[PDB]
């Protein structure tokens, strides 16, 4: 049995940073019951970060990665054990909103209309 | 004669990058002809570049000078001499907005609030 869970990177983060706010910690918590039923033996855990067609939450580089590998630290200090759970920057990738926002063009408006795409992914395979 | 031109900045660039839109080529395109009927011997251009305050200060003011050297590189290609125009990268200083946005949440609502701030100015000294 394989799960899949999205949490929203505004929620999660501050801009332009990857440390977890509290309301970011607590959906972790409450998702890390059945992000833990994990067979001992092939049980894995993928966490994937994405942010937007122009990475409108960060200015620096490498912020997807950041974030990724700051919910995995997190995950294993809840109990997941590290050599089960690995991160993945994806960057702009797969954007879930498709071409909703192309004739989007204000600044704020543009960000709105982009938040679906700005989001960490968790695959966990083997529940 | 003194005059001054300002530009949105988010005409003229992408969010956190320095290339000049196309609409920001066309938006220079219609001041042309205010901005370039220059005396030749005291009339000059300068092209100042401003951030919003988010952010990096240093980082803001590097984003800053390639966003002014975009507009000036440009400029000079449409007719204006090199030796009469200058760019100058001001980041996050002089903000138009002052502390009206200082406790606006969250980020897209911050963004709006300080999109005045976002900006090229232009001053055109000596213009006949």
């Amino acid at each position: 049995q394989t799960k899949h869970f999205t949490l929203k990177s505004d929620v999660l983060f501050n801009f332009n940073k990857s440390t977890l706010k509290p309301e970011g910690q607590q959906a972790l918590d409450q998702l890390y019951s059945q992000l833990s039923n994990l067979d001992p033996k092939d049980g894995s855990v993928v966490v994937l970060g994405f942010t937007d067609r122009i990475g409108s939450d960060a200015y620096n580089q490498g912020l997807s990665e950041k974030r990724a590998q700051s919910v995995v630290d997190y995950l294993i200090s809840k109990g997941i054990p590290s050599d089960k759970i690995s991160a993945r920057g994806m960057g702009e990738s797969n954007p879930v909103t498709g071409n909703t926002c192309d004739n989007v063009k204000p600044r704020a408006a543009l960000i709105d209309c982009l938040a679906p795409d700005r989001r960490v992914e968790i695959e966990v395979k083997g529940v």
